């Protein structure tokens, strides 16, 4: 029964596991990086920057498509707005772009708007997927839109991601509690950790044949590798790229150190009824993204020689984990 | 035998588990918060505020019960002093209001002295509730006032809660060791982890048809949740609500920074034979309780939102966590 | 076979238990904490201050007797400098006294020099008791003094405590590797986590009908009932007894504060070939013995009446603990 | 399935595990140290100093040989520079000397110089040496210089050691991840806790009645008897004997603290495509390579003498472990 089984599962996070070294006959330089998203949208490697107003604006979505990744042009800013940043983005050269949009009465104009800017995805981004105003969203956007890429969540259960792909999403997005400026786990308690919630929903959407992002809670190059060999078919990066010049925010000095704003989407700033779900941090400047996105690329590349992996979907479909204790 | 059985039992504290989100069709703002604590006590939000002289006087109780909560008047103090509390709280337009007694000689006094003031529910409160002292009180207490709504505690097992509400006792106090300024479990190497005690007198009091106070160790709103998910029906907050303005102490500076005055029941300073049990210690001033509360709650709702559970019977019975380590 | 059994067991210190409240009719105060550690010796309070020239010489041994407890007299210092310390303990009104014997050829001097001087129980004490030099000694003091209470170790096994019962010891002490100043598992790789080593050991001794002292990492008075608990008969304690003003150190003063030396046994300091197994270091003065002695045993007082046990051989037959993580 | 067995494997590191005190009747200096590497190389101490540029060239691997042990060249040097200090070591009595070679096209003109030089053992040292350009090195290798002592590496799979052995390896080195300055686990998200990567190899090299190297992760002498208590036949070390006078680095001052640089083979500042896999830092100066050995030697003593393990072989296949928590 219910009662019972209250306890009875137990889940894993990045710290937890580590991937298991396999034979290998390929150099990290020869490795293929690039993953198909939708029968439309392949990108040359899998991290999509995080649709937030500390991380990516037009500036941080041309530089992503430029190293073959994609942003997610937040929605805190008018429509119109939100459709001028988009018209930029397909203006640099038609780099792809993607744009979020809410539940709320205004989307049918803000996704209509978006589309005539040339968006080639929209992300129905809310802080818990799994519900009516989500699943109707989903019909509804699909319905009217076609030919446009959908992306809808955020999940991190197996009958969650079955209840948006047959609603129409063709991409569902994973994350409940893992981010770095993230405090659901602490004011709500609720969560699931990030390794358990993209398995038991890639496990469901491999039924399907379709993609999941895995969202939030990646620290470094390791955590990106892990986060798609547990199912992953790319990752979402807040916290790794808020501190690059690309990013929204002004650089600051403090005690002759440069700084980048960095702050949750569910935090008070970012809010101005519901009780904050975020904090409010300084992070160390990075400098380029262009740097930033090598290095991370850098470690996934050795990650997947030393697990014999020519490819993501091998990396996805073959590569085994080891659990570890603190 | 029990010398086999010395090491079987495992159990869970706050920091080991997190709620599993679920389909939703509520906003946490249209959440039920309300409890049903007896047949003639009924709370708007499940929060009762400790019997602690650095918690809950007169102030304190108003404040909790103007909230939809409820304020336990504490017995270090005269007889006549704690009837005066309680007449104050009832003066305030009638608001519910509670009172702790022991098992000592003067509790007959006591009691009647605070039945007499209007109290709604007495709480026997001691350090270890499954006792001969305990068991008989609740008899002698439930056969004088039958009128006279009982809580009885504190305990951590299945056998305590059953001995307590065969004896009479309305409601069961469990928490043995998990108190923010608790040195029980150090200095006496006693304790159950607080989900865990949760849960297995919430299992007892299923069968009873009786409701549990989740007693100690909650340090944010999302142990809140949990606490009541694991089967609490409501909590009990020391920590929590002792720097609010509220709190029987005074505010006072230190270093530019306010600071109210925090310590166990148990503390030298409370007791003036017995070691201590309690530390005494300085916690940050947190303003209004109205300011704490409404943060806390929202939080709950947040979680609820999360879970789909439209009220705190739904959350007990259905909602389900996930374990994971450090 | 024994390369597949290499990581099979699992052990258990004092941060990993707690001890289950049960149903109690009995007060703190009159509760029963006297051991029958032979037929000839019975202590009122289940403490040995340790055989360390940091902790107990006739100062400690005298003070401990006074509380109903033991001292053991340590062995570096000169023969009859050891014999002289022990008749001072029995010239201050006949009060019970041990004293730590080796296995080395001045042995035999030693131990008839300390029997002469009026010693209650020799102690055979070593790094390494579950070894030939351990087991022939034990047969030979035994064969020698028949009417002295003998004590045997360090032992962690249920194998090691069975062969030195059968050698003809009174007492089997356990602790290999759990000392606050022990460096042994960081040295030497080896050491049973303690409350296990308690356990497996307690275990064998029941079938023989004879004491084990619980010796080592004992932090708190929560420790000292898990201690007991898990089948301990009396514990033995260095680091909570080196800061009191009876142990064989000076009080030394350090920034304006207060302290005492001490040292493990293998240090380079206590040693003036092998390698050091312990640490030197500074300790906070903690006053009297007798204040300590009564902060911890009060302590003790607090758990047997969460546990309702009315004397120690219900505390070690009876009482359950619970596992939990960090 | 492959998907379904993702997560099932739990690994251990040397703070999981604990060595068990056994029935003893040998002193620790009386225990033999010594290790039949191969038919050609017997040890006196089972101790190699790592092939880093901040840990051995000629003034180690003379020391090194000196103490009973090995030193293993570094290969960030011209190949007549290798050869050089290979001339020295030889030079310096006929003491032991080992070489780290690639699988880059220079290689043979490598390998030729160091055999020439008087090389007793060839090093193919790679960051994964489970791939074809490790293997056909093996065979190549092998094929050229039958006479010449084969170190094959670094792996933590029974499979990558039976086809390292199978390739033509005399001894397999193990040791993906654990070093003190590695990033791999951090950059990669690839590797295996030392214990269980020890174990699974020696359990493979045992079918072949061959030996393996335990390398990285070792912090104190407990490390080094726990990796050949695990399956190991030596032990490599690159902290421990960084900060050593015989170390390549000079001796720098900062703050009145003697240090020494350390850095991983893998670090930008060793490397001058690849990202980095480990840091550059500066540890403490211990002196002489000398002293280190001793004090690190007497711990290895003393845990043989607590398992009661006479030599190296009785250690690797009798002793047991126990398993802990944090
Ligand atoms: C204040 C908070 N803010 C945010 C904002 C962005 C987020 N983005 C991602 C995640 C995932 O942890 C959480 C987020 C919370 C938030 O929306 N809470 C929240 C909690 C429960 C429910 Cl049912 C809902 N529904 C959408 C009405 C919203
Ligand atoms: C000194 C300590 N003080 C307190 C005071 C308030 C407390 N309130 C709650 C809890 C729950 O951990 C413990 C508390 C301990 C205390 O009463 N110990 C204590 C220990 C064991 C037993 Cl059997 C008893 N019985 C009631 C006689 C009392
Ligand atoms: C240096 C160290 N010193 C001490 C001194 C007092 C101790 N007292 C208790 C314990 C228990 O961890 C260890 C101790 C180690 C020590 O004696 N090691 C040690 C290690 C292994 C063996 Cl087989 C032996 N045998 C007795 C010859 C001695
Ligand atoms: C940059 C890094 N540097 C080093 C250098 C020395 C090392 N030595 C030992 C270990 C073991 O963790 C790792 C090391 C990494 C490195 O070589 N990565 C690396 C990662 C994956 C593969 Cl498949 C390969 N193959 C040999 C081409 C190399
Ligand atoms: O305030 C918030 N609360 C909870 N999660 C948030 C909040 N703002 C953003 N997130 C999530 O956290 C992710 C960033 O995670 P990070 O890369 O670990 O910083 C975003 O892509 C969102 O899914
Ligand atoms: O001195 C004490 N020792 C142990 N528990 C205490 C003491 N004083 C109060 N408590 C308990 O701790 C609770 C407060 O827990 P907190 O909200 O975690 O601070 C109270 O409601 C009591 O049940
Ligand atoms: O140098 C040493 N190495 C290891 N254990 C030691 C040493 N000296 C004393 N011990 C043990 O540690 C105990 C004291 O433990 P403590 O009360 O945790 O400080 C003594 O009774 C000895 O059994
Ligand atoms: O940069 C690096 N990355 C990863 N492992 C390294 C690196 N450099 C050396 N190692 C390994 O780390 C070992 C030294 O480990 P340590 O004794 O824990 O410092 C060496 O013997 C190598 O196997």
């Amino acid at each position: 029964g219910s009662w019972e089984s209250k306890f009875a599962k137990e889940s894993l996070t990045f710290d937890d596991v580590l991937l298991i070294p396999a034979q290998s006959d390929i150099l990290p330089k020869d490795v293929d990086l690039s993953v198909q998203l939708s029968d439309k949208v392949k990108l040359n490697i899998p991290v999509i920057s995080a649709g937030m107003d500390t991380v990516t604006e037009s500036k941080m979505a041309i530089a992503m498509a430029r190293q073959g990744g994609l942003g997610v042009i937040h929605k805190n800013m008018g429509v119109e707005e939100q459709a001028d940043e988009v018209q930029k983005v397909k203006r640099s050269g038609g780099l792809l772009v993607a744009a979020a949009i809410g539940i709320s009465k205004d989307t049918d104009i803000r996704a209509q708007k978006l589309v005539e800017a040339g968006v080639d995805v929209l992300v129905i981004d809310t802080a818990h997927g799994h519900s009516k105003g989500v699943i109707d969203q989903v019909k509804h956007i699909k319905k009217t839109y076609p030919e446009i890429t959908l992306v809808a969540g955020n999940v991190a259960t197996a009958e969650a991601t079955k209840d948006l792909f047959e609603a129409g999403a063709d991409i569902v997005k994973v994350g409940i509690g893992p981010g770095s400026i993230c405090t659901t786990r602490v004011v709500a308690g609720v969560g699931v950790p990030q390794i358990t919630a993209i398995y038991d929903c890639a496990t469901e959407a491999r039924k399907h044949g379709k993609a999941i992002i895995a969202d939030g809670g990646i620290k470094f190059s390791g955590d990106i590798i892990k986060a798609l060999a547990a199912g992953g078919h790319a990752v979402m990066l807040g916290s790794l790229l808020a501190g690059t010049e690309e990013s929204p925010g002004a650089t600051e000095i403090f005690q002759g150190r440069q700084y980048k704003v960095y702050r949750g989407m569910g935090s008070l700033g970012a809010m101005e009824k519901f009780v904050p779900e975020g904090i409010e941090g300084r992070t160390a400047y990075k400098g380029a993204l262009q740097d930033t996105i090598y290095q991370l690329m850098g470690g996934v590349r050795a990650g997947m020689g030393y697990t014999g992996s020519h490819d993501l979907r091998e990396l996805r479909e073959e590569a085994q984990f080891t659990r570890m204790g603190p």
